């Protein structure tokens, strides 16, 4: 059975979804394994690093989708409504694992639906301890929070850690989290470790316990809690703001008034731009300097460590994708009874199996 | 007494000779602190905020260094074949501190010396330990390795620490310094807290204790430097050197470059060949791009990718981190100045005998000391 996986073509994404390893255990299960050629370029993975894993190079994706039984891809399809089809060069009834958007777009479904290919929709992976191994958004999510911080610090004209010198001594950076979810968790880690002094806050008080779990300062005060967030706010160095709750716009937790109280080299980094953002003057794929102040929107952040995060999304497809292969037939059977399955399956023989739109 | 900041005006400078905290230190001396308007911007010091430490701020440099007895810059002055002849604002007779790059400056001296400007260089600071106060060398240089860190996490597609999450564990970033001077120091302390693997290199023995109490390792070559810095280091060891760094170059993922030598152009330590045998997506962050690089490959203000490496090659590292750099700067001239300002009497008096005077001091009232 065949598994291809081509190269990402929407603009700004550089990962992938395979790593050598993962060709290695795919050749194991029984799998021939087509990757595009120049398709892990952006993360440091060679077309020699894979076809030495085990996979074999195809040219443009048409011929490495052509005969797969199988697919990964890290964003979905683009279809002919937004230039390259790329739905169309997937076998009819073949097998797609991505990140579909599955909640919010109609067209790739529709198209998907038109060639009777079952597609699973990885991001909306059962929230189940057993299927943490297989979950898209957490692995991503982890990387994005340690790069927040990383772009935090490198915009910043201040240097993170205390350092106490012949010449006086430096105060650490002062870093502000909004969002304690699995990357406010990542970025409150890593502003730690480079010796920041870190406050966390998060309309959920139940992650407290996690915040001073790893050094962080809750930020405790209920809307009086404002006044203690611009408190905090007014005398931050990098503020860090995490609140994107996948399908819905992102709540507005820093207004440009909030922005035009702050210090002149401050800095923001909003990781919920794309959703509207956390904060209202941050433009999505551009650094905005406002009031004296560095609002940070990239676009793609776990593409912004694309290295590390497709080793991890090639290990989710292959944990989710491993349970279901027969290998001694050399056949996929996913068990439709499995509750990782029926939850992310949107799109089989034909019919649309989720309501979302 | 007036002593005067002005904006730096060479391309790319964000630092200030200057502070809040320092302007406070300074007018308690009995000084009467100006400060061009907007000189902290780059820096992040409001007009307000030094105002509020007690100095006044003037309109323009021309209008800062008029009246002023002693001058604070970051660079040395511009002249007036530089375009804007800032020497010719200062005050004839004025002390000037800065970095002068005297030794490879001539005309910036001798134009200083027209206006019988007195001027220390301030990177020509004794090599002493009552010293290390009032060097910017060193001040400037230990933000730079932090900084080399940082610009290296940032071009590198991968995290420093080891990540150990649902999907897996993902191994730490292996960092090699090359050169554990001031820099290289704190581009060990500074990758281990990003949870790297250290290793590094340096001519000096007494930096194999120093990486190690730091949680790196020493990358030995031979053993069997100078008078407190290194020498032009021989062939043998030279490629003895480079071969012994390559078993350990083509697993590294990040390689920070801070080799210099006191006159001489930066040593070579990183060659294109041993570049492509290095992990594609690898980061080489060279700091001693600017005296010649230790990477054959780098290109001053640029960030070239070669073999599937990229080569970073920023200028001015020391203003990439503006906002902490000034403030030490400031404190290395403050530290360097103090010893000086009588009390029993008040006025500023260099005592000739101090090494730290003799040693900076390359020019007084008309007359050039020292330039060979
Ligand atoms: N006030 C004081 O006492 C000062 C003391 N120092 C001391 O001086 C030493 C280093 O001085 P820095 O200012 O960092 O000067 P630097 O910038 O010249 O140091 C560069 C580093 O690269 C090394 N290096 C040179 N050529 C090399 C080659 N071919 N291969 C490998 N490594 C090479 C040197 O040994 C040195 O550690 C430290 O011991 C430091 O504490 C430095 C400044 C002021």
């Amino acid at each position: 059975m065949k598994i291809a996986i081509p190269k990402e073509r929407r603009p700004g994404e550089d990962r992938v979804a395979i790593s050598p390893e993962v060709v290695k255990k795919l050749v194991g299960l029984g799998f021939e394994v087509i990757v595009e050629q120049g398709a892990g370029v952006g993360a440091s993975i060679t077309d020699d690093a894979l076809t030495a894993a085990g996979a074999t190079i195809a040219s443009t994706a048409a011929q490495a989708l052509s005969q797969a039984d199988v697919v990964w891809k890290v964003q979905r399809p683009m279809t002919a409504e937004e230039g390259t089809d790329e739905v169309a060069l997937i076998k009819e009834g073949a097998v797609l694992m991505c990140h579909l958007g599955a909640l919010t777009n109609r067209p790739v479904v529709e198209a998907l639906t038109k060639r009777k290919i079952t597609a699973y929709a990885m991001e909306l992976m059962p929230r189940i301890s057993r299927a943490q191994s297989m979950d898209i958004l957490s692995s991503q999510s982890n990387l994005a929070g340690y790069r927040a911080v990383i772009d935090g610090a490198y915009e910043f004209a201040r240097a993170f850690p205390m350092m106490m010198t012949a010449a006086g001594t430096v105060p650490p950076a002062r870093v502000l989290v909004f969002g304690v979810g699995v990357a406010g968790l990542q970025a409150i880690a890593t502003a730690k470790r480079l010796g920041a002094v870190v406050m966390a806050t998060d309309v959920r008080a139940a992650t407290k316990e996690q915040v001073e779990s790893l050094g962080g300062k809750f930020i405790t005060v209920r809307k009086k809690q404002a006044e203690a967030v611009l408190k905090e706010l007014v005398k931050t160095d990098i503020a860090i703001t995490t609140a994107l709750i996948p399908g819905k716009p992102a709540p507005v937790l820093i207004t440009e008034e909030m922005v035009t109280k702050m210090k002149p080299g401050s800095v923001i980094i909003d990781l919920a731009v794309e959703a509207g953002g956390n904060c209202p003057l941050s433009e999505p794929g551009k650094i905005v300097v406002k009031h004296g102040v560095k609002i940070v929107g990239h676009t793609n952040v776990p593409s912004r460590v694309a290295a590390d995060a497709s080793p991890l999304f090639a290990k989710n497809l292959l944990n989710f994708l491993t349970p279901h292969v027969d290998k001694d037939t050399k056949t996929l059977v996913m068990k439709l009874e499995d509750e990782t399955v029926s939850g992310t399956c949107v799109t089989r023989d034909g019919a649309i199996v989720h309501p979302a739109l």
